């Protein structure tokens, strides 16, 4: 028998569903989010990290003129300084008084930290929706993990589950995303070769193993001090270090519909948005015929304690007269009231105790135990105030 | 000086562009498309290949009843056959005449071929457009490789190039693609765990290294022959082998706009579709002032040979009177006629020979050599035929 219901896409909220197969005793199934997943297809554009300035020993050409050549290196800087007369510990390095030149050379590269401390720029497109789930089935908790596309059929204990399709297709993941460790950010990052100094992408490496990198940081070589061998220079602070403090809160904190954000792989979990249809093909063996189930008569209900809140603040004592011993399903016939118990064991001329949740101060509700209904009258009192902390 | 022009997105067609900086001698640049790459971001869903039927030695329980257990393996089949009496070379395998059972066991896995022969199912989204090309600049051919987004600035010989954005955002790739060696196919492939028997995806492996696989192929175990130890069975042919012959022509052959399709990485090259804007920031040094360039007078033009075709079927002899020796740019002032030569050397009271292309039978056109225009009258004859085989 195929049971079809729709629950809101909210994690941590147990929902009760009444399965009524004609000629068979009612069945109450408790369902609670399993952990849906929206995993987008990623295409790595580049990685960014803290940059590092490669300066070799300067070429001090004694009695001659050094020549600068155009080298295809990031932020390559070359300058030949005339009229130099450098000194070392034991005197002048050059034989000539005049006509000595110093060739100052420098270029920019990935820091030693780039393997450990880095942010990845990804192109995110067409996310694959997947669904799992649980279910209080036959007095036991079962877990169902399925794609929420309304096609992926998952069978657990002969019960076939079809989850979705999701009412909302929204994805807290734009076309361009940035990943740093366990945090994901929606960012229209600059493309490769377009990074700005002191900003995210001042240094860009296509892959973390890449030998050649793009760099746009303001490296300018200066004339060395009189009689001194050194390479003085002026150079915008790390864009990655700047982004680390300027990034703000990640998608885990900013995303709508109560989305949980995870990495390795990058995915949106339990989106707090829209609803989720559930299809359960319950096998014939799970059902008990009305004749094979206990028959209940002379039913009465009393509410000795009630507090209208988000949790089960209500207590109800139901007296009954059962034809035989067996298990009966417990369900509220009023949508404004929900019962914690899904199934209770009946004996004969005995009583049952149930836990209920309602927002109503004056709660009048019907409880169906097996195939018989009983009216419950409840005067519910305020908790810590209207608003409630449970769904 | 920024020169801005627009060329059709067609590879192998040389285009002539006239750069006219006020107060500077005209400059003719020949441009020919080098490559335009559209690389989509890929997310691997699964791989498929030829399947292989794992059948271990059957459990022949002599004087007892064997028991089948539910094993989580693809297409797992188990059957216990009663009343068996199997024989080996030296007689009966069992001591008992009756009450012997044979447990036949089977499951389905990836073939040994799966590492070599396989198709990959990818989720393709938001393609990154990249560009380069051939420019006849200062009598030399220069190659510019740039992303056709209208942002990526590439500088070659102090000339800054900005290619795009593309007039057409057409791809040839859909949301779901299938890759087999050097061939790409647009296919709405079945999701993981939804593959049909004898069709693409009858066997599905999330990764080529994956131990567990999905299989939906009709494996049914049969009762063994009298006194025979064997595992007879009935079983849809390989879906991958079927797809290999049913796939049809790949995207390289079917894609519009003359798209070339390459793999490793999957990309669309030279999409025959729309036009491409080109921005060239030509440096000051490349230009020659009108006063510094030769002055041409007493110009005459004669066409001794002409054939109206896709190639340079026209010949023109231009007589001139130059003030001094130097290089002059050659350009057609009529859009219906195009000249092969971009630059020629002038001496004085001499003549020049140029090659031209036109579709006109009666071609009347103006040729600008340096800063002076000359009228050319041409009677062009039919080629081989209509329609042309060059752009």
């Amino acid at each position: 028998y195929e049971h079809v219901t729709v629950i809101p896409n909210t994690v941590g909220v147990p929902y009760k569903t009444l399965v009524n197969r004609p000629g068979y005793s009612p069945m109450v199934l408790e369902m609670e989010l399993l952990s849906v997943t929206l995993e987008p297809t990623l295409s790595l554009d580049y990685i960014t990290c803290e940059y590092k300035t490669v300066i070799p020993s300067p070429y001090v050409k004694c009695c001659g003129t050094a020549e600068c050549k155009d080298k295809n290196l990031p932020d390559y800087s070359c300058k030949v300084f005339t009229g130099v007369y450098p000194f070392m510990w034991g005197g002048a390095y050059c034989f000539c008084d005049a006509e000595n030149t110093q060739l100052s050379e420098a270029h920019v590269e990935k820091s030693e930290s780039c393997k450990t401390e880095f942010a990845s720029a990804y192109r995110a497109h067409t996310a694959s929706a997947s669904a799992k789930l649980r279910v209080l089935y036959q007095g036991n908790n079962i877990t169902v993990t399925a794609y929420a596309n309304g096609d992926h059929a998952v069978t657990v204990k002969d019960a076939k589950f079809i989850v979705g399709p999701m009412s909302s297709a929204w994805t807290p993941f734009d076309n361009k995303i940035v990943v740093y460790k366990g945090d994901v950010y929606n960012m229209d990052y600059p493309p490769f070769g377009a990074g700005r100094p002191g900003q995210f992408g001042d240094i860009q490496s296509r892959t973390p193993e890449s030998k050649d990198v793009y760099a746009n940081t303001q490296l300018v070589l200066q004339r060395p001090a009189a009689g001194t061998v050194h390479v003085p220079y002026s150079q915008a602070p790390s864009g990655f270090k700047y982004w680390l403090k300027e990034r703000g809160a990640s998608l885990q904190h900013t995303a709508p519909f109560g989305c949980q954000i995870a990495t390795n792989p990058v995915r949106a979990v339990n989106c707090a948005v829209g609803n989720m249809p559930i299809s359960i093909d319950i096998p014939e063996a799970a059902f008990t015929r009305v004749v094979d189930a206990p028959s209940l008569t002379d039913m009465s209900c009393e509410v000795p304690a009630c507090t209208h809140s988000s949790d089960f603040g209500g207590v109800a004592i139901i007296k009954y007269a059962a034809s035989k011993k067996g298990k009966c399903a417990v369900h509220s016939m009023t949508n404004a009231v929900t019962i914690r118990e899904a199934e209770i064991e009946v004996e004969g001329n005995s009583q049952l105790q149930i836990s209920f949740s309602t927002a109503l101060a004056s709660a009048e509700f019907r409880v169906q135990v097996c195939s018989t209904q009983v009216h419950c009258a409840a005067e519910c009192h305020p908790p810590k105030d209207h608003i409630v902390n449970y769904p």
